[PDB]
């Protein structure tokens, strides 16, 4: 009933695309033809799984608030939804856009052709493209950091359904919040670091990710800024984050959260950027974001249903 | 007896191109050993890889210019044919011979880069000046960006792959190639209007299965017409391992790479497609310009070992 790129794990390649709407407010044919392509776009996820199933191909396209009442007068904008612009205060790198394309697959050959299929779909009448980025899983799906980055993040269809997925029964049932943030390493500065200072920046062992004990790290250790509760409820999410980048150049991770909520998402960044103790996260350091954006990934049937 | 690995394997899915300059100079001893050291810890990574990821079907090579030739051995020959590709900036555009070249293919990303980050951090910033470095990736049905079949009339196994791709045993620098890169940008707004005849009159072969258009029915400025050159009776053939690379919605292209026995084999094709032989162009030159271009030698395993 989801979009296809919350629930699956462990995808080898993903790729991003964020721009905004060409399309103006009361241009009721140019609105049919985006949402023809729309239409296109599901079909062709499901012709790639049935041709290249060792691909796990899978696919979203997600809409921020600010672009909501263009693209559709029949689908409620969903209850938290707002732009990542007004975070601006506290966050750096914040690049509100209107559309987001996020493609995953276990080759990228099949990754590529969904994408560039996609976007000549669309085409330059239709999306104003701001950033494109090819992410890559790494050997034992280590961040740029060399730290396994992915250890928490909730197992299974029936956790990453309750963390991930707007629940059964509320508006938007079966969507799901997004929020991206390409982040760029200051690997130079990392590298010298002594495994005891890493080890503390991060919150766990490097060599097999196992949890320093939350009294032996500190307050602002990644771990401890971003495992949170309330009201005894954790607030998780699911992230498909990638590596990415020039080995010679500009590299690091291309962040990616899906949630249930937007605020799970939001208590994290209030944490990790210093508005609820005023303390940064140590991994702030060591890296630093230069975009970002929310936005809402409908069900298939209201994806379908603008 | 062993040729570095990226000649006789086929159909890699990814690949890394770091091309760049040396910054060590010729009086420099410590500074060489270290370069060497680094050199055979290129070579021990590969088995390591190839025996941990047999999947991958790793493959690498480190290749050398005739500018820098001298700089990086006292005690190997010069390979005869070997010169730089600047001296073809009369008629070529985008000429830009850099010292080196490293060259890793894979059947996985995740391998591909490993080995090549490894390597850079290895030799590291005060060794290599890296000039470019482009991710290459096999698109389906092995398509180039123009969407046409890139490969059909490659060599195939190891037996034509090492008469066309390799020097030959009993020769001086036996078992190296010689290489030569290019970057291509394509042009797409200007090729995907074009009527399907145009595209195949452009290439020479059908675009949907790529079936060879009949010699009399193709112009003689067709890429495949300008490329498929015999001397006395014998195939001037080179071992492509180019594959696709760039931005869907930037700059996209085409990353060529070819190895041959000899020299002469890719500079023939050379002289032929920018209008050195008869005045003429390759047709294909009018949708794609290249914007680097670099010519070097992939020493045999063990002249690389030796050098
Ligand atoms: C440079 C950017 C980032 C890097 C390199 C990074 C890396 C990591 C690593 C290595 C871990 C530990 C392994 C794991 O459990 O996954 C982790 C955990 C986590 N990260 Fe990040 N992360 C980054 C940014 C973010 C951001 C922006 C958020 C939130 C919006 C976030 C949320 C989390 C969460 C929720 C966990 C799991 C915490 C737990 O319950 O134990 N991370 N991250
Ligand atoms: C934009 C750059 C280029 C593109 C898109 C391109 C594309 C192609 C295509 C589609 C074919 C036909 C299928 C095949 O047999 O592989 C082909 C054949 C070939 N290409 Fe290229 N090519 C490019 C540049 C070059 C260059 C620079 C050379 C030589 C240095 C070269 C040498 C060849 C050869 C030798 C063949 C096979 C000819 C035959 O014996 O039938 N190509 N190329
Ligand atoms: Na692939
Ligand atoms: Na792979
Ligand atoms: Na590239």
């Amino acid at each position: 009933m989801a979009q296809s790129t919350v629930l699956p794990m462990h995808c080898l390649y993903g790729i991003f695309l964020e721009g905004n709407l060409k399309i103006q407010k009361n241009d009721q044919e140019g609105l049919k033809k985006f949402k023809d392509n729309i239409k296109k776009f599901t079909l062709e996820l499901d012709e790639i799984d049935k041709i290249s199933p060792q691909s796990r191909i899978g696919g979203a396209i997600c809409f921020s608030s600010d672009i909501w009442d263009t693209v559709t007068k029949k689908i409620s904008k969903p209850k938290e939804l707002k732009s990542v612009n007004t975070l601006s205060s506290y966050m750096p790198g914040t690049s509100q856009r209107d559309i987001l394309i996020h493609i995953i697959s276990d080759r990228m050959d099949t990754c590529f052709k969904l994408a560039q299929d996609t976007m000549r779909n669309f085409g330059e009448d239709q999306l104003d493209i701001k950033q494109e980025i090819h992410g890559f899983r790494r050997v034992e799906e280590r961040d740029l950091t060399d730290f396994i980055d992915g250890t928490e993040n909730p197992d299974g269809d029936e956790l990453r359904t309750q963390y991930g997925l707007v629940a059964a029964g509320q508006p938007n049932e079966f969507g799901s919040y997004v929020f991206t943030q390409r982040y760029v390493h200051n690997l130079k500065k990392w590298y010298p670091e002594p495994l005891s200072v890493q080890q503390d920046t991060v919150g766990r062992t490097k060599k097999d990710s196992i949890e320093i004990p939350r009294d032996k790290r500190p307050i602002t250790s990644h771990v401890s800024r971003t495992d949170l509760s309330e009201n005894g409820k954790d607030l998780k999410i699911v992230r498909q984050s990638l590596p990415y980048g020039q080995i010679t150049g500009e590299k690091g991770l291309m962040f990616i959260a899906y949630a249930c909520s937007l605020h799970n998402i939001e208590k994290q960044l209030q944490s990790m950027f210093g508005q609820l103790d005023g303390k940064h996260d140590l991994l702030l350091k060591y890296t630093t974001p230069v975009t970002g954006s929310f936005y809402f990934a409908p069900s298939k049937k209201e994806l379908l249903e603008l």
